[PDB]
DNA sequence: TTTTTTTCGTGTGGTACTTTTTTTTT
DNA sequence: CTGACGCTCAACATAGGTACCACACGGCGAGCTCGATGCAC
DNA sequence: GTGCATCGAGCTCGCGACAAACCTTCTATGTTGAGCGTCAG
């Protein structure tokens, strides 16, 4: 895991600027070695020619230089990857889940992203050779929508034990934009103490669509999403836990879309398109079975595949 | 219930700026909590360093950090599941409609959304054991279609005096789109008083279709609801309340029958498909017979149930 | 009955305000504080300053807020149901035809929805104690269908002066969806000046059904037709007539349905669903409602207009 | 006494229509 | 050593049929309309 | 005292893009062509 803060005692950095960093949201090496000087400088009692020395010795204890290829590619092959209890979403995504990145799932009401979300809270709980994270779970609701029923659903199951399966899972609920930004502050103290192996965020950017509305306040409202994504990119690079985020969609009414019944695209602009690596695209299918488009991703061709939501989780479809 | 919001001036709040948040509509603690720092701020005489002073005191009095999903599946465990009147449509929502949470009811002319409305308005104020939630009903009326001569029918059948059960029903008239957003206002000072247990808005989007007409508008009509939803959730939350909004259909001319879609859908779009998380979808059936299907549910299966609308009010068809 | 707009200047409006407001079709305390704030500023000469000080004065004079529902329910007692010459069509009504509230009547042709408008143009007439709304009635022909002999065959019978029951009945005729609206406006000019106790539009949607033909003007003619039922609800609500529109039908050919879409059907509260019988005698089935059960009642076509079967 | 510098940010679904065609003696 | 024939899959195209629809910021300044104040017999 | 004239106040409507950029083909049933196994000689 990553370095505690209490590590810069050692390189000479007084114990009073270790805590004031603590006070503005660093609890590990990694996130004062990530941190620009500005931020440093922005924090009260911590001067320039402080700011230089902590950034040098941070720098010591966190590898920030080039590397070979041969070197990263190894370090991949390490990597985690979640089960999303489904196999053709397996086939899909190569694996499941990936750790350290983050993932955005869109669609349209009720295509399964709360379900997905609930499915991964518990599989991120099994052990590495099942397809788990072996770790605890995060759950940031915005919705109000976070249902521990289907948690118990899930791990009936895969044989877990539901009660130890629901101590797992921290869950926060979010009221406002600036709630849901002030929630990450916590879980980056939390991730210390305990190994999480997955953070959701559901939904993302429900909030930002009701606290900035009109094209007046689209411009703070983009700027404070990206903020908050730089946050999770943040959490996902110090700790390697998986980052699920949730998003809306909004209708497209243009007539450039004829061959396409209901266009529709996810809200959050390039702001959102740019910060997630893959963006799986649900929608309704027939019945209880929903399709999973690969709407983008660095490595993942884009592709379709077919599950189903059942009564215990995310599922193959049966039928 | 919510803590009054005359609990921060006990935390070095001055009393006159109490009174101002209390003009802006802010009469809980909760209801400050849960604000975002942009809505104190728009609150003339309300500083950015009051607004901060304001939401620190206001966070110590309500818990919004991260807590064990133990714990929050203990708090889902006691809340309230209000009867509709019909064994089938309990079985079917696995109890009744759930407090804390925004249910829609939507569905073509006749299908029985404003009969539902008046019977959840008498069986709300059940005992809890009977299958209520022992609390007033306030009941938003958007297109006059609001007939106590129908509550008085439900409340024979449970054995509730009439006279009773009409004063504990608080009706407002709706006459426009503006207007029922400034009635949430009001209806948070009434709740604060008396302990309510239902709120119904019938319908919420009836008004919506007609006071913003045309594409040209829809930008400023899907802002406006998704703004009304929002309060509506947040009374949900602060309050306890079930809400329960009914909305319309509108028919789609396309190949919705070459595509095998469903010729109607409701309206409202994406801003009420995502923000509702219980849809109920009425059909016509036979005579007095309606169908009803869980359209979207974070935790209940797709599934249909029969009931009907009798003489005295919803209930299990006869046949 | 709803209180005129000159008492706005009276609360601090400027007279030359008042004056904008009333071309705009703003002629009562309620027509302007049931508007919303994009229709007063929509008028030019009215900023957003003048609309929020106008929508809170006439807030004072018009009640707007919550009440409890016994108080509603006491007033609800008090509503006016015009007789529609029908025992048959009172009972399956409960009373009548109710006022406040947009009733609509369809059917195919020959089932009687204009006789019955020719009916209750004079009912409506009737003191309270005979079933009347007591008041004037007004009538907007868009087929030009109104026939003033059935009105003297309907007075004859409940012993009405003729003369006087045709000075009763204002009469328009609509020639297209643009100037079927604008009899609107001058309908809330004419009931404030005079107590009417039901408006009938005959037939509502007839001229939509040509001046907006194909999927290509589906949206405009929904749109078109549903501002013209939020008038009329506002006419109901302001002045509490009852307003009484009729509806055509349209076969499905997935075995007739009512024109007009689920735009008309929200709006309508009661629909009245008419077909042929045997003779004269036609049979009416409650199609929706909030308070009445969906039932049958067979009512007939004499010489004196609608009436029971004597059969 | 001198001396200007710098763009950012997408959102929003609506709205039903139209009937047609007779056949076969014991 | 081999060909005629039926089964199932893999790929492919059309279905009662029809089609249109627009606005929305951040803001200063002409502008020009009328009330409130001042002026000519 | 009557008719006339002016300034403060109000509310209304512009102002600008470089004239492209968009790529989406749907669900579901039955159809069309081909790959393949059977059986007899
Ligand atoms: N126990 C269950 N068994 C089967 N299906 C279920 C169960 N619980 C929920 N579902 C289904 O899950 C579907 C998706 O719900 P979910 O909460 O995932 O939606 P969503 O994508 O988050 O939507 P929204 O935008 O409204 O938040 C619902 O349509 C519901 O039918
Ligand atoms: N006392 C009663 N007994 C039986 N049926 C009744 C009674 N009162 C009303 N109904 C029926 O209730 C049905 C549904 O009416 P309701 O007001 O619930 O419609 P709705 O879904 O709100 O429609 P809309 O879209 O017009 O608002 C009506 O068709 C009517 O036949
Ligand atoms: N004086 C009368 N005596 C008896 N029956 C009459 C008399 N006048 C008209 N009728 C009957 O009234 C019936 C219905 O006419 P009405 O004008 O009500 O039709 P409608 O429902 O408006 O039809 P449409 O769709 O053509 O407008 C006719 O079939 C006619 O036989
Ligand atoms: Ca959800
Ligand atoms: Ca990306
Ligand atoms: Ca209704
Ligand atoms: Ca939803
Ligand atoms: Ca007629
Ligand atoms: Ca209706």
């Amino acid at each position: 895991g990553p370095q505690p803060i209490s590590r810069l005692e050692q390189c000479g950095i007084n114990a009073n600027d270790v805590k004031k960093l603590e006070e503005a949201g660093f609890h590990t090496v990694e996130a004062v070695a990530y941190a620009p000087k500005k931020e440093l400088i922005n924090i009260k009692g911590i001067s320039e020619a402080k700011a230089d020395k902590i950034l040098a010795e941070a720098a010591k204890l966190v590898p920030m230089g080039f590397t070979t290829a041969t070197e990263f590619h190894q370090r991949r092959s390490e990597i985690i990857q979640i089960t999303t209890g489904s196999k053709e979403l397996d086939k899909l995504l190569q694996g499941g889940i990936e750790t350290g990145s983050i993932t955005e799932m869109f669609g349209e009401f009720r295509t399964g992203k709360t379900q997905i979300c609930h499915t991964l809270a518990v599989t991120c709980q099994l052990p590495i050779d099942r397809g788990g994270g072996e770790g605890k779970a995060m759950y940031i609701d915005t919705e109000g929508t976070f249902r521990p029923e289907r948690l118990l659903a899930v791990a009936e199951r895969y044989g877990l034990s539901g009660s130890d399966v629901l101590d797992n899972v921290a869950y926060a609920r979010a009221f406002n934009t600036d709630h849901q930004t002030q929630l990450l502050y916590q879980a980056s103290a939390m991730m210390v103490e305990s190994r999480y192996a997955l953070l959701i965020v559901d939904s993302a950017t429900a909030l930002y669509r009701t606290d900035y509305s009109g094209r007046g306040e689209l411009s703070a409202r983009q700027m404070h999403l990206a903020r908050f994504l730089r946050m999770l990119l943040r959490l996902a690079d110090e700790f390697g836990v998986a980052v699920v985020i949730t998003n809306q969609v909004v209708a497209q009414v243009d007539g450039a879309a004829m061959f396409a019944a209901d266009p529709k695209k996810p809200i959050g602009g390039n702001i959102i398109a740019h910060a997630s690596t893959t963006r799986l695209y649900l929608r309704k299918g027939r019945g209880e079975t929903r399709i999973c488009k690969i709407y983008d991703s660095p490595c993942l061709p884009e592709a379709e595949a077919m599950f189903a939501i059942n009564a215990d989780g995310v599922g193959d479809a049966k039928d």
